[PDB]
């Protein structure tokens, strides 16, 4: 129950977010991947964030990093979720790649 504790700094990142603190909570779930990386909880919300923030880009990337570190660390169900993520993110904006 202390700013310390992994999930503890991450809750405070949603009251900011709940108070509308969108850069006060980008901040601290980028403090955590810097701080936990295996915190796949972080790596979930950040992306969401940034595709809040029109981060798109960052969001897809946040999400991959996320993929990997859910699969390894975390577990399947966080993989799934992730996976989807990126996935539908990719589907909503057409990134110019010339085939």
């Amino acid at each position: 129950e202390d700013p310390e504790d992994p999930f503890t700094r991450y809750a405070l990142a949603q009251e900011h977010l709940k108070h509308d603190n969108a850069s006060r909570a980008l901040a601290l779930f980028e403090e955590l991947v810097e701080t936990d990386p295996d915190y796949v909880g972080t790596y979930y919300h950040l992306g969401k964030l940034y595709e809040r923030l029109d981060r798109t880009d960052d969001a897809i990337d946040t999400y991959a990093q996320g993929i990997e570190v859910a699969r390894e660390e975390g577990t399947q169900k966080d993989l799934s979720e992730l996976q989807d993520a990126k996935l539908k993110a990719e589907g909503l904006e057409h990134h110019h790649h010339h085939h």
